[PDB]
RNA sequence: GGCGUUGCCGGUCUGGCAACGCC
């Protein structure tokens, strides 16, 4: 797979619809293991299923493929995980709930998320029941974990990332700056910041950074 | 088998192993 029929779109892309229906066939396989081995996460990582079937083929058409299965309605995709169209965690009904719930608090919050503290209080949590909905929503790419009380949800995170890059490119830049360019406070800032040096996103040198 | 906790590992976690708890 494959040369540059089954035709994709990435320009176009022959794949020898012999092999692309071989391509589906791993993948339903893939898939239905997993959710039936993983009933409360929300699906297998993509790079996981890349690694695991599509080494191969180059990282901008594996996208696609998944791409256009989804728009077939075959896959449900997220920020981080592949999933079946139909497929459903088994959380209980209240579970369920409170996944919608602590999702829109994360979006509302947007560059100033509450500590997972906070939380817990509000929602009336046991911490571990907590973690487990944490977890998944971080599984799936929803939440990104900033540091041990600091989840952000991924649309503010992706935005603060936006902001980051113009304020970089009038070169580098102080915490102070990055705050006033995020209208935001020292207490979010400082931890976003040293989060993004951490995935190599920024990198810091003396008081200011830059954009790698 | 999952899921949590704790411990341990491998610089690290969208982890791995083991014990324990609940399912
Ligand atoms: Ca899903
Ligand atoms: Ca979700
Ligand atoms: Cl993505
Ligand atoms: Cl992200
Ligand atoms: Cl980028
Ligand atoms: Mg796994
Ligand atoms: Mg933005
Ligand atoms: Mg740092
Ligand atoms: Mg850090
Ligand atoms: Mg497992
Ligand atoms: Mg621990
Ligand atoms: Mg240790
Ligand atoms: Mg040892
Ligand atoms: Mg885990
Ligand atoms: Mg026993
Ligand atoms: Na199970």
């Amino acid at each position: 797979e494959g040369l540059d029929v089954t035709l994709l779109r990435v320009d176009l892309y022959a794949i020898s619809t012999e092999r692309y229906q071989a391509w589906w066939q791993a993948v339903t396989r893939a898939l239905e293991e997993f959710h039936s081995r993983y009933p409360l996460r929300p699906g297998l990582a993509r790079e996981e299923l890349r690694s695991r079937y599509f080494s191969r083929l180059p990282a901008r058409v594996y996208q696609a493929l998944l791409e256009e299965w989804s728009r077939e309605g075959r896959l449900q995709l997220a920020a981080n995980t592949v999933a079946l169209a139909g497929f459903t965690p088994s959380f209980s009904e209240t579970q369920k709930k409170l996944l919608k719930d602590l999702e829109d608090k994360y979006r509302v919050s947007r560059w100033q998320p509450p500590w997972v503290k906070e939380v817990a209080g509000s929602f009336n949590l046991d911490p571990s029941e907590l973690e487990e909905l944490l977890h998944y929503l971080v599984r799936e790419g929803v939440l990104v974990k900033i540091n041990d009380e600091f989840y952000w949800h991924r649309q503010a995170l992706g935005e603060a990332r936006e902001v980051i890059k113009n304020l970089a490119s009038t070169g580098p830049f102080g915490l102070a700056e990055a705050r006033d360019a995020l209208g935001s406070s020292r207490k979010y800032v400082l931890p976003l910041l040293e989060y993004l040096d951490q995935v190599k996103f920024t990198r810091r040198v003396g008081d200011k950074r830059v954009v790698v």
